């Protein structure tokens, strides 16, 4: 492969220097997928990455949670200006009276935290907690990224659909989108193909289920898969309705600095400098607050963490180049976007 050399010079430094045991890298050009594979997936068995490893992508999770709530409301069971408690008769009686569906999905809703409270490990904790929370910031006027809001937008936008979220997304969308190896829950058959990640103190380790992982962080996938939810994001899928989801999810809502907020992608005017990519991925965006500006050749990204696994992908619609990254360390998200950039200029030409 002549990319091999080009993905090579900006991977390998990112390996040695973090010591990442494993990466799945692909890339799309010209309608052709590049898979490029680095390491090993399990330390104790010194099983190779490949295309169909699976890795935990952490956030990038949110991408297709907010393509779920899409095809929701293009199947017309929900809209982005509905208020939460339409979706959900226990939060009627809240502030999530007067708080959107696309407020939660874009989260801006007022100040829902990164995380749940360490104590918010129950259903019946989790109704108590947003029936309690008292916004920080009126809606719409700040972006504070946050687990509870994309969460519970994914939540609601399943009970629209009548059906629970793992099966919709497992039975309907993945498969639709021509991702037949996505899980969020990896069956026994496919068990032998997903990787451990690896902590700072190397422990072998995976996700734990926590309230609404599944729609915030809890997908497992290869690289092949995501490279083929890239190819959708591009090149579409035969599906209309899932079509014009995938189209809804590209539409801004919403800037922060050169930052374009949209549902689960984040998105950028390429060509794109390092340093404006770097900006809008920076800990400032992602751990504070930050108020919202009107919105925005577009670039579309997401970063996605574990304990032990780092995922990142970009694309270019209108040049037909993307990137997935997923490795089994989590390593610098500052790392992963000028690999990234490099790869992906040397694509464009
Ligand atoms: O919430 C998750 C999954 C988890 C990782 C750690 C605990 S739960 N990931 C999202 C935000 N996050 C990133 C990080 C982190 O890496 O510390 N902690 N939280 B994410 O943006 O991938
Ligand atoms: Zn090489
Ligand atoms: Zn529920
Ligand atoms: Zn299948
Ligand atoms: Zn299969
Ligand atoms: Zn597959
Ligand atoms: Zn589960
Ligand atoms: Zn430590
Ligand atoms: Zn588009
Ligand atoms: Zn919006
Ligand atoms: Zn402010
Ligand atoms: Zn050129």
């Amino acid at each position: 492969d002549p990319l091999r050399p080009v993905v090579d010079a900006s991977i390998q430094p990112l390996l040695k220097e973090h010591r990442i045991p494993g990466m799945a890298v692909a890339v799309l050009k010209d309608g052709k997928a590049h898979y490029f594979n680095y390491g090993v997936a399990n330390r104790e068995s010194g099983a190779s990455v490949s295309e169909q490893t699976l890795f935990e992508i952490g956030s990038v999770s949110k991408t297709l949670t907010a393509t779920l709530g899409a095809y929701a409301v293009v199947k017309g069971a929900m809209q982005l200006d509905d208020k939460a408690s339409r979706h959900a008769p226990w939060l009627k009686g809240s502030v999530f009276d007067s708080i959107t569906m696309g407020e939660l999905a874009t989260y801006s809703a007022g100040g829902l935290p990164l995380q749940f409270p360490e104590e918010v490990d129950s259903s019946e904790k989790m109704r108590a907690y947003y029936r309690q929370w008292a916004p920080v910031y009126s809606p719409g006027s700040h972006r504070q990224y946050s687990n509870p809001s994309i969460g519970l937008f994914g939540h609601l936008a399943a009970s629209s659909l009548k059906q629970p979220f793992a099966q919709l997304m497992e039975q309907t969308l993945l498969p639709g989108l021509g991702m037949h190896h996505t899980y969020v829950n990896v069956p026994k058959q496919a068990m032998a193909s997903y990787a451990y990640g690896y902590s700072k103190e190397d422990k072998p380790i995976r996700v734990n289920p926590g309230m609404l992982a599944d729609e915030a962080y809890g997908i497992k996938t290869s690289s092949a898969d995501l490279l083929a939810f890239v190819k959708a994001n591009i090149g579409g899928v035969d599906d209309k309705a899932l079509q014009q989801a995938i189209s809804l999810t590209h539409k801004g809502h919403y800037s922060v600095g050169g930052m374009t907020q949209g549902l689960g992608w984040e998105s950028y005017a390429y060509p794109v400098t390092e340093q404006t990519l770097l900006a809008g991925n920076s800990a400032k965006v992602i751990l504070e607050a930050n108020p919202t500006a009107a919105p925005r050749q577009v670039l579309f990204n997401k970063t996605g963490s574990s304990n032990g696994f780092g995922a990142y992908v970009a694309f270019v619609p209108a040049r037909g180049i993307g990137i997935v990254m997923l490795a089994n360390r989590n390593y610098p998200i500052p790392a992963r976007v000028k690999a990234a950039h490099a790869i992906l200029a040397q694509l464009a030409g």
